[PDB]
């Protein structure tokens, strides 16, 4: 009779967290001054805007307040579907406590969240659910694919939308030009709000594979 974790996923260290955490800053603060971004306002925001300019630090003001995470299943203690299924197994049980490492492979944003793509290796792919009730987004896509770090929420936006707003990123994507180039790499208009700053060089963070319990 024993409950589950909130969540399972990969933490990252204090180090590694604070190196993605900076370059998630970075990028939004880049991102905001670059004026392709700039040009397309009016497809970020909807409302009264004055046109002046939008500091993204401040939009995305819901960030995590410690260390940073890539979640694999939510299971609500039990209570999420498919909960009960993924804890039972094996490589969840045995890869519990272990160290991983973590491939960065982009930078991303939109209307509703900022985060970062995690690209899993084998290894860490077989820690993704496969549950029965999955995202519509993912399917045609590889498994994995909403791997995600969150970096930050619009004030009334959940960090669940981060690895949702990644799938739908990655349906649009599955490519044009970049609108331009960004010190860490080229960066990609996807439309609709919707920004990717592709690594020249994928960032790579260690985490421990654990369960958080609220
Ligand atoms: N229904 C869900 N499916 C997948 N991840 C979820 C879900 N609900 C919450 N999360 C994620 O679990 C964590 C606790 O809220 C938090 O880490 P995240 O991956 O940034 O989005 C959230
Ligand atoms: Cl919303």
């Amino acid at each position: 009779k024993d409950f589950l974790p909130l969540y399972f996923g990969w933490f990252l260290t204090k180090k590694s967290s604070e190196t993605l955490r900076k370059a998630g800053q970075v990028f939004l603060e880049e991102l905001g001054n670059h004026k392709a971004f700039k040009k397309e306002l009016r497809h970020f925001i909807s409302g009264d805007e004055p046109k002046e300019k939008l500091e993204l630090v401040s939009y995305f003001g819901k960030r995590p307040p410690g260390v940073l995470h890539c979640t694999t299943k939510f299971c609500d203690y039990g209570k999420a579907a498919g909960a009960e299924e993924y804890a039972q197994q094996e490589v969840v049980k045995r890869s519990y406590g272990k160290a991983f490492k973590l491939s960065i492979s982009a930078l991303f944003v939109t209307p509703k969240t900022a985060g970062a793509q995690v690209v899993l290796t084998d290894q860490e792919l077989q820690l993704w659910p496969s549950d029965l009730d999955k995202p519509s987004a993912s399917e045609g896509l590889p498994p994995g694919s909403r791997a995600s770090v969150t970096l930050g929420c619009a004030a009334d936006v959940q960090p669940v939308q981060t690895g949702l707003d990644l799938l739908d990123i990655l349906q649009q994507v599955k490519q044009g030009e970049a609108v331009g180039e960004l010190p860490r790499g080229k960066l990609y208009s996807l439309g609709k709000g919707r920004w990717m700053l592709s690594l020249t060089k994928k960032m790579e963070v260690k985490a421990i594979f654990t369960g958080y319990y609220g």
